[PDB]
């Protein structure tokens, strides 16, 4: 790029019913310099965050030549093996190195090694509901990825890596949109293959994760149907501070328990068409079963989400975002412990500093 600077103010109220509620104000500072002039360019990236008391700050250096770029330092990774999580006050912060290269157009290559992270400690296996032991650590996290954009309508994805001494994971993706005929048809195919690696600090891990999402969008209306399936002894592993990149990753639950199968229905409505621009509505529903409980029994769970988003169109407060997120989640196993109603209210404003 030729830079960007982005001061973000984030107001979030969060209510959970099992009761427990929280309110929070956050500030995210994101500065990406341009590159110095000359064949090999240099620049700097800086993250600063402030919450309520959380205070955190990052720097990364970057170089660039041709269509290739390297970065070292503080980082928000966004990729199939690690989707950084956007669902608390201040994002997670990883530390390490990233090389990307796209010298042949439509063919992108990426490599990434992560030493540390800040929710400033060592990288962790996500564990937040049991199975995988908590505080399972890896020395580093590596990923390598190849993106082939076959056409305007189709993108192929391979990726590979893992948390050293916990797990290795492979990934295939295929995304694409197609006009047909007044609206636009979309398919999103994701596959993950994971197993324990090295010392197996978590220890035995065995999982294949498949998800498929299909959408049809015409006017401001969008109907989406998803299908997700887990195979093997294990749940799908991923990093603490990330979300698993699956079709049925919802507000509260990931549907990625062992041997779990689930389906989703979702509807998105943009009311720019009814003449209330900046007003968007969403509702989705996932049903899951076939969970192999440590019990020996089968588990069933479902979740329904409702969302409202409003972007003010004009005024001093123009482009401020109001977002309402509601989750209802129920199981037939460990009901007290994991049933929830959740309400997230989010007010967010991005000031461009340039
Ligand atoms: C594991 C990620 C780091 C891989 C090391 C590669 C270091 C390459 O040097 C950066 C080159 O900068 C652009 C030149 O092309
Ligand atoms: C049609 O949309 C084109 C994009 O497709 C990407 C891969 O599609 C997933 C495979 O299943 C497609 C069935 O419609
Ligand atoms: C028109 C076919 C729609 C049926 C849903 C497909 C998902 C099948 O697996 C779902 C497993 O959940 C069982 C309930
Ligand atoms: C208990 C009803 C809560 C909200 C009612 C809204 C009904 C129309 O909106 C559709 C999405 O809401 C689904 C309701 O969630 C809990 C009941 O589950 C129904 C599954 O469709
Ligand atoms: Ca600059
Ligand atoms: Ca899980």
């Amino acid at each position: 790029e030729d830079g960007s600077a982005r001061l973000e103010a984030r107001t979030v109220y969060f209510n959970r019913d099992f009761k427990r509620e929280e309110a929070a104000q956050g500030f995210i500072l994101d500065l990406r310099s341009g590159y110095t002039e000359g064949a090999l360019g240099f620049g700097v990236d800086t993250l600063a965050m402030l919450g309520i008391q959380y205070a955190k700050a990052g720097v990364a250096g970057k170089m660039r030549f041709s269509q290739t770029q390297f970065r070292y330092g503080a980082m928000l990774p966004d990729m199939p093996l690690l989707k950084y999580n956007d669902g608390r006050l201040l994002p997670t912060l990883f530390h390490g190195a990233q090389l990307t290269s796209e010298e042949i157009a439509g063919l992108r290559f990426s490599a990434t090694r992560l030493e540390r992270y800040t929710a400033a400690q060592d990288i962790r296996l996500h564990c937040k509901n049991k199975r995988y032991a908590c505080d399972t650590t890896g020395n580093r996290f590596d990923a390598y990825q190849l993106d082939y954009q076959v056409n305007d309508g189709l993108l192929l994805q391979y990726a590979q890596g893992g948390l050293r001494n916990v797990y290795r994971q492979r990934y295939l993706g295929a995304v694409g949109k197609r006009q047909v005929g007044a609206g636009k048809l979309s398919a999103d195919l994701r596959w993950f293959d994971s197993e324990d690696a090295g010392a197996a600090r978590a220890g035995k891990i065995d999982n294949r994760a498949l998800s498929l999402l299909l959408a049809y969008a015409q006017g401001g209306h969008t109907l989406s149907a998803g299908w997700q399936r887990m195979n093997g002894a294990s749940s799908m592993p991923y990093l603490d501070g990330s979300n698993p990149y699956l079709a049925n990753y919802l507000q509260v639950n990931d549907f990625a328990n062992p041997e779990e199968r689930s389906w989703q229905l979702r509807y998105d409505f943009d009311l720019r068409s009814v003449g209330v621009p900046g007003l968007s509505f969403m509702t989705r529903y996932v049903n899951g079963d076939h969970i192999r409980l440590a019990n020996g029994d089968e588990g069933k769970e479902w979740e329904r989400d409702i969302e409202l988003k409003y972007i003010v169109q004009s005024g001093r407060f123009k482009d401020l975002s109001l977002r309402l997120r509601n989750a209802t989640y129920r199981t037939d196993f460990e009901r007290s412990a994991r049933d929830v109603d959740e309400v997230r209210l989010i007010a967010s404003y991005n000031l461009s500093l340039f």
